[PDB]
């Protein structure tokens, strides 16, 4: 029961037993979200990236902050993969945590895909990233309990 929070990228849905897998969306290529001020955040999905250094999973680009540190922490959280890429740079802007990234994978009826990280929110009280990215990976073809 509850998701499979394994270092692999990669969780199994307690529901179905479907093995959810991120390390498709690996490649040093690299990815960006439009930060919403003046500037975007780079993404590295449990892999490194040339956008982002190696041992950053999340970074922004204005002034080059690590947003979240390198993790393959998935889990399968309300129907959404999500990755939390947590220990980042210091925030010194509202709380004094550090910067965490929680990429929420959301279903998108593509094949095999990523679209497009989008910046949904910026949580202030414990400078949390919130990313949603819609990806086909997170979603299940694959029967539940109930369907």
């Amino acid at each position: 029961m509850k998701s499979n929070i394994q270092d692999n990228c990669q969780v199994t849905n307690p529901a179905t037993g479907h093995l959810f897998d991120l390390n498709s969306l690996k490649n040093d290529s690299g990815y960006s979200v439009a930060y919403s001020e003046k500037g975007l955040i780079y993404i590295g999905i449990c892999g490194g990236t040339k956008n982002c250094p190696s041992g950053v999973g999340v970074c922004f680009g204005l002034t080059k902050i690590n947003a979240g540190s390198w993790n393959s922490q998935l889990m399968y959280v309300d129907q959404v993969l999500q990755l939390v890429y947590d220990d980042g740079a210091p925030c010194p802007s509202k709380n004094a945590l550090k910067y965490k990234s929680v990429i929420s994978f959301v279903c998108t009826h593509d094949s095999g895909a990523n679209n497009k990280p989008v910046f949904v929110s910026l949580d202030k009280q414990t400078c949390t990233l919130y990313f949603s990215w819609h990806t086909p990976l997170a979603c299940e073809k694959e029967e539940p309990r109930h369907h």
